[PDB]
């Protein structure tokens, strides 16, 4: 069959904000992890009960700050480019890994049609009413597009893919 999410930890994260990061509860994500029962370490590894696993899906999302462009990829190739804010003076390598997580049904609202998760806090991949903003303004580090593209890839990246946000260089 096909195998549940894993997760590594970074230094300083903690049960419960890890848990409902991943949109889940810290007694799921700690039955399949009684490591967690009294906490996170940094480097850690921990399966993310009732999602999937990355490797056995195959997409990956290559969106470098330093290219401010979010590039979908499947089988080791890129399915699309999508534009994201990076800034125009923002650096920090954020050296870790976040997946798709969610996926929401169309809110109604100014939400942008979908509301993707990251797998760290503040971090999401969503939509807008606003795209002029989007790879071409400092909007604080958004990762949103176009209301069919966040679904296009939506539909696409499954609730455990790989997605990696980097400077580079
Ligand atoms: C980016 O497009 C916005 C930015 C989004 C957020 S956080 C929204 C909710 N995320 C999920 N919990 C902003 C904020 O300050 O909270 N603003 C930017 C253009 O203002």
């Amino acid at each position: 069959g096909r195998k549940l999410l894993t997760y590594q930890v970074k230094q300083g994260d903690t049960l419960n904000s890890i848990a409902a990061d991943f949109r889940i509860s810290t007694a799921a994500l700690l039955q399949a992890n009684p490591s967690l029962q009294a906490g996170l370490t940094a480097g850690q590894s921990i399966v993310i009960p009732g999602l999937p696993d990355p490797y056995t899906i195959p997409y990956h999302i290559a969106v470098s700050i330093g290219a401010k462009t979010l590039t979908l990829s499947l089988n080791n190739r890129v399915m699309k480019t999508y534009p994201i804010a990076v800034g125009k003076i923002l650096t920090q390598t954020p050296t870790g890994e976040f997946y798709i997580i969610n996926r929401q049904r169309n809110p109604g609202g100014p939400f942008g049609a979908y509301w993707l998760s990251l797998s760290k806090q503040h971090y999401g991949i969503h939509g807008t009413n606003n795209p002029a903003s989007i790879g071409k303004a400092v909007s604080k580090g958004c990762i949103r597009m176009h209301n069919k593209d966040v679904i296009e890839l939506a539909s696409i990246v499954p609730n455990g893919t790989r997605v990696t946000i980097n400077r580079g260089s």
